[PDB]
């Protein structure tokens, strides 16, 4: 098979808040537009399976693949129980791609497990893009744990490299999404006052503006070299393992295409958020 | 009503692994016996509700109370889903204690929300002690978010202080559990070969030994003063807000009782674990 | 009196190495010519006294001013004593400007001491610019301790604010130099082979490029807001107190003039170096 | 020749302040007593040369040995110029030991330079012990740069290992002093009011109390394993390279003798200070 689309996308809970009646209604319409645009490009390019690097799925040991056959349930947020509760979803899985991913990524030396368990539910980083892109179940979905507490960014790079080798063996077109953040120093509890549209630290705002310029200028050797420090000093969501998996799949320091910005970087509860297409190398 | 028991307890997933057939069967027998002993004292002291400060429940904004009327479901770990899956549980809740907690804690100036929502499920740091102590539904349970990413430890202190005032207004006896860790520098993914019974860093091993000595010697003024640095430099599970909520309920720097070590400190996947009773001030 | 010139300047030891016969002769010619250019503008503006914020002078308590009447001695580096040794110097001092500085800065509530002591010698961050600008003793010199181990950047801001008041009372024209670095993560001892013209970390290189862009675009409110994080995460030389003293004198977040880059940013032993004029507000 | 004594010693400026008339007179008498006791033991053991690991001598590149033939001068503090100024000293050097040290330490792979330069003056970490121990010039002195900004603690270990091989080739008895601190989080500038006899952070006080117990219990494998973290999280004076050089010479994780406490650990301007003899292995 073939990788046909790669993207970095936001999954902030304010996207669901934007759908609700209230003074926040429409506050994330541009972020939702970005998802729906990326979904349309996946339809245009005959994507049959989407792999999400989910920076909301926390793991301490190894890389985990949710390649469940079928995902059906009711989601309630443990962050915002009152507002995001009893949310229905139903999507088709791809156990076959999941097993190919396990086999090829395990050949790189990466510790990796594939799970086809009815009771292992999709995490939030995967449910959000699926809400806006896949309500008609046009796409199969496979999820990867990207909130990695005790892991090497070089192993997430290798996870992405092995993923390409899995796609080569799979009979279909695949899209990959890093579902997470730029900087993720969430706004302090004693500063709720300031609302959802500010950075906690000007520092994170400025580093995020520089990083977005690096993406637009295809400075990927330089970005890949500085990613450990960006992930540490800018409090990356899940340690920016989602960003590492995506760059791994694309060629790491050999990746050479300017990012196409879909949703310009915006603050959300003190964190940096963007939607961007990473064009494929020739 | 009355606070009658306070404890720091482990919830490591190796407790469930200890139950399973294999080379690790019985690897956490003494941790499980410590949970059972603490439960039995709860029975002896005519406890009707347990409040658990759950360091596995991640929140970014405010302190959240799960005071659902009824808890029933099937638990699958997203950390070790091959081993911890399809785990049945059913417990009774205490919405009345929950709303009192919200009333009294909000008067401290702390941001606090109480949830009585069917679909808001118990988190792992609450499920583990309920599994060993509460299978016969002797106790009502309330859960508090103690994985607090953007929160002051002085607000966790105030949460505990407000909780005492809520218990005073409640018609019955209450126990509180900080469900979490000492140091929580989880073992590196590339060091899986070392197994489950080691510390990641000798540094964490030695700081944890000093902290347990301080607890045993009632050095609570000194321990409270050093808690922000301990949480940072020894990678506390959820920032050690669970520890801060418990010490807040007990009197913070005026707490003067020697900790009773129910289960001696042990390493678990690189992290420090203990079961300890915190005797109440006369 | 009048502040007539402000600058950020490099004092790297490779400037002296550039003068010596060997394979590195001329390796810092442009940095030296930047010093000479800034010196000539001081001559043109009728500067009688230069105040240097010396990021090589380490202090643990309070801000110290060397306002000695006369400076004469022989300098041997304790960093590169094989190459920088027996270096003769002689300059005139300004005890009157020093006492005005102590008077006005103490009114801000900052802890400040002024020293007029024969045996208190000029530090390296002052000797280097005086070597290239002041060999004919055209200028009196005063030095300020800007390697501040335990100090608030808001107090370095207040030091600069007070200095403007001292200059207003002084009968003459004054120039101020922040003598120090951008990033100062010095190259690791085991990486000696890579030589003198590289950054230790791509991270430092890229943050430094963003910071120079901010300076060129007069984004001073943003730069001032991010300075505490920059100094911490990019290992600022002396904590970037030199930069803070200079921006304090210039108006801090109200400073609105684009920096004039006299010598483009260059790596030196892993660290970021620049010569820049900070034009004065009308 | 033979190593006959090893010690960790303080060099705090408050030792000189203790000698002066004022409310602080005698405030460091016990620290001075410790120096003079260690001096007397060096006389009793027929020491002819003292090597000091000087955590006040800052270097960015390589390890430097001050093995000048003769040291004579007047010292003025740039930390406290009013109180510590025009301090006379005169001591005999040992260029022969210095050259052996360079030869043997360079065989371990460590980058090391020996300097015999009249104008390269003794640093403060060396002048303080020499003031209290060597006013009659009974001992020759060699100084080593131990404020190492960019260096491996394993390289400081190898410097100590190589030093023993140098002493074996030298015709005399040698003593080694690590001249530095335990924790060195100097008291914040805005907390001057608290005086010189407090810790900045209870955290540093407690870690220092644990470390001193480890020394007294000969827990050297454990202490050596945690030293990188101690040096980082407790703000070690010069990064605790002085401590690593000493433990290097003594056997690192194979060292097995309980430290003899000469001056019990005491706070000085927020930092931890101790005088201790490290008995030689049989
Ligand atoms: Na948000
Ligand atoms: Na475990
Ligand atoms: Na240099
Ligand atoms: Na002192």
């Amino acid at each position: 098979g073939k990788l046909v689309l790669a993207a970095k996308i936001t999954h902030v809970p304010s996207m669901y808040l934007s759908e609700l009646p209230g003074p926040h209604q429409g506050c994330r319409q541009a972020a939702i537009d970005g998802h729906k645009e990326i979904g349309q490009r996946c339809r245009d390019l005959d994507v049959d399976t989407i792999v999400v690097f989910d920076s909301h799925w926390l793991v301490n040991s190894a890389f985990h693949i949710n390649c469940g056959e079928h995902f059906k349930g009711i989601y309630t947020s443990n962050e915002l129980p009152h507002f995001i509760k009893d949310m229905e979803f139903e999507y088709d899985g791809n156990p076959v791609l999941g097993q190919l991913m396990q086999e090829e990524i395990a050949k790189t030396g990466v510790r990796v497990q594939a799970h086809n368990i009815k009771s292992l539910e999709l995490e939030y980083g995967t449910l959000v893009p699926m809400r806006y892109m896949n309500q008609d179940r046009r796409f199969k979905v496979v999820s990867v744990s990207a909130f990695c507490t005790s892991h090497s960014l070089q192993d997430s790079r290798k996870f992405g490299e092995g993923l390409i080798k899995a796609i080569e063996r799979y009979d279909g077109n695949v899209a990959i999404f890093a579902s997470g953040s730029l900087s993720h120093r969430f706004i302090w509890d004693w500063e709720a006052q300031r609302g959802m549209d500010t950075y906690t630290r000007e520092w994170d705002r400025q580093v995020d503006k520089h990083v977005v310029k690096m993406w637009e200028n295809a400075e990927w050797a330089e970005f890949c070299a500085m990613l450990p420090e960006y992930a540490e000093y800018c409090f990356g969501e899940g340690g920016m393992h989602d960003t590492a998996m995506l760059l791994g799949a694309l060629g790491w320091d050999k990746y050479n295409q300017p990012a196409e910005i879909i949703t310009p970087a915006f603050p959300s509860s003190g964190t940096g958020q963007i939607n961007a297409i990473f064009p494929l190398m020739p």
